[PDB]
DNA sequence: ATCGGCTCGCGCA
DNA sequence: TTGCGCGAAGCCGA
């Protein structure tokens, strides 16, 4: 294992108990550098490895759709793990308090957690270090090239990060070894409890039917692989040419699995690389899962204010500021945006895709966000509303790719200046008529019309 | 240091 | 649609 994937959080003396993988971002049994390191650390000490996961109360901020998708994954994973003789524990509370307690409770030898740039995981980690005395390690098991290794600074753009990343790919793109089973030796209640709490909040139809259609993405490590497999057989070949067409199902559809770590993106890269197809599609796809996925982790990790105005570049701050007092053609409230009551039937269509499938087509995510800027009273409100809806209804929400993506659309982060406009200033414009030239807009609106109810 | 090159709309064929 | 050349625009890093 490449030791540059390991960061030492808290130095100390190796206790003589088990090795504890605090699993958080990467909820998979396979292709998991964090669980592989733990087992290594375990194996030399002749102790077992165990996995702990903390079900916090953040689930009350989203909906049944994300929380059933996550728990059904953890149920499968639990089985996966016990078959490898690795027990799994599940705590319910504040990771700062519960993990600390647990580590003392079970006399853990060493502590290990996977990596995530989001503000709140570092808060927990800090709290955790004050509460323990054993060594504490962190492993990047989400990125092909560990976030802190790929760059030491905020990258202004893909085209600056891209040479830095591909120089290190030969070293970090590699196969995964086997999760060796242990040698030395309730989730269902939680899920029924959580839904009963979230139920008053369900996104319902007029006839009391749920909006959300749970059949588009089956959750779990197994299903995730079958999705990847299926993208490579049918859709990879056409990806470069039809990726940007909302009327063709030609995306990988991996982002819900990746978000929850139910499959490794290092694995996808390994499998796409070895696939023969259209070079242009492979190149198109690899740029998305390598450059754009991981510069997003770079963004949050070096900009703690990643979900606010002040993280924008100077030029875009200037510009939006200078157009704060422009007359907006339209001003909608969150509640109107939420229910698709704008004047723009293409915009409403894509919000109905969001509402019922929990995954809005990549290209329409750009449109969607910019019309929120154009049709709200201020850039901050735009940011607020676009974050709110993104995180509440996307299956892949509350994710670095989220904040980095919204910042692109509303703030030109990782983007450049365009012709000055009213209201949106120099931020990249997108039009209805421009979509008309690019895809059969009417089909798209047609598909999601019968939903206004 | 000096300037080439970065993930839209639109005219047009 | 489909692709090209052009525009408008701020800045990093050879
Ligand atoms: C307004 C808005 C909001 C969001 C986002 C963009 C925009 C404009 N993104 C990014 C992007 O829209 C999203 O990752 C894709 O829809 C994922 O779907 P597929 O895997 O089918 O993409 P596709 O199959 O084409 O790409 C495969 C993978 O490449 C990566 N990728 C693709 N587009 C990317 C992008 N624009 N930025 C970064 N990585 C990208 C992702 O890992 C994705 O799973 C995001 N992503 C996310 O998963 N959750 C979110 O909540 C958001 N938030």
């Amino acid at each position: 294992m490449n030791p540059k994937r390991i960061r030492a959080l808290k130095s100390g003396k190796q206790g003589d108990g088990p090795v504890v993988y605090w699993m958080s971002r990467d909820q998979r049994a396979e292709d998991n550098w964090a669980l592989l390191f733990s087992r290594a650390i375990a194996k030399e000490a002749n102790v077992p490895v165990v996995v702990v996961f903390c079900l916090t109360d953040e689930f009350l901020e989203a909906g049944i759709r994300q929380y059933e998708f996550m728990l059904k994954g953890l149920q499968e994973l639990e089985v996966s793990l016990s078959r490898k003789k690795i027990p799994s524990f599940f705590l319910r509370g504040d990771p700062g308090e519960k993990i600390s307690r647990f580590v003392k409770d079970y006399n853990a030898g060493t502590l290990v957690t996977d990596f995530s740039p989001l503000r709140i995981k570092n808060q927990w980690i800090e709290k955790v270090i004050s509460g323990i005395s054993i060594p504490f390690f962190e492993v990047d098991a989400h990125n092909v090239v560990p976030c802190w290794e790929a760059s030491q600074k905020h990258e202004y753009a893909a085209h600056t990060f891209r040479p830095k990343l591909y120089a290190l790919l030969p070293e970090f793109l590699e196969e995964f070894p086997e999760l060796e089973p242990n040698s030395v030796t309730t989730l269902s209640d939680v899920l029924e409890t959580g839904v009963k709490a979230l139920l008053p909040e369900r996104a319902l139809l007029k006839n009391k039917d749920p909006l959300f259609e749970p059949w588009h993405f089956e959750p779990g490590e197994k299903a995730a692989k079958k999705v990847m497999e299926s993208f490579i057989a049918d859709r990879l070949d056409s990806y470069g040419a039809l990726r940007n067409d909302p009327t063709k199902n030609m995306l990988s559809n991996l982002s819900p699995y990746l978000h929850f770590g139910q499959i490794s993106s290092q694995r996808v890269v390994l499998e796409v690389e070895k696939a023969e197809s259209n070079p242009g599609s492979k190149k198109a796809f690899l740029d998305e899962i390598l450059i754009w996925k991981e510069i997003s982790d770079n963004f949050c990790y070096y900009n703690p204010g990643y979900d606010g105005f002040e993280s924008f570049p100077s030029w875009a701050k200037e510009s939006l500021n200078a157009h704060r007092n422009d007359v907006r053609s339209h001003i909608y409230t969150l509640e109107e945006f939420e229910a698709g009551k704008t004047h723009d039937p293409l915009w409403n269509a894509s919000q109905m895709e969001l509402l019922s499938t929990g995954k809005m087509h990549g290209y329409m995510r750009m449109y969607w966000a910019k019309k929120i800027l154009e049709w709200s009273e201020s850039p901050e409100k735009a940011l607020e509303i676009a974050i709110c809806l993104n995180d509440r209804y996307e299956l892949d929400g509350r994710d670095p790719n989220g904040y980095a993506g919204i910042a692109w659309s509303i703030g030109g982060v990782h983007d450049r200046a365009w012709g000055e406009r009213e209201v949106t200033g120099k931020i990249r414009y997108m039009s209805y008529e421009g979509c008309k030239r690019k895809f059969d807009v009417k089909l798209y609106i047609e598909k999601y019309s019968a939903l206004d109810k």
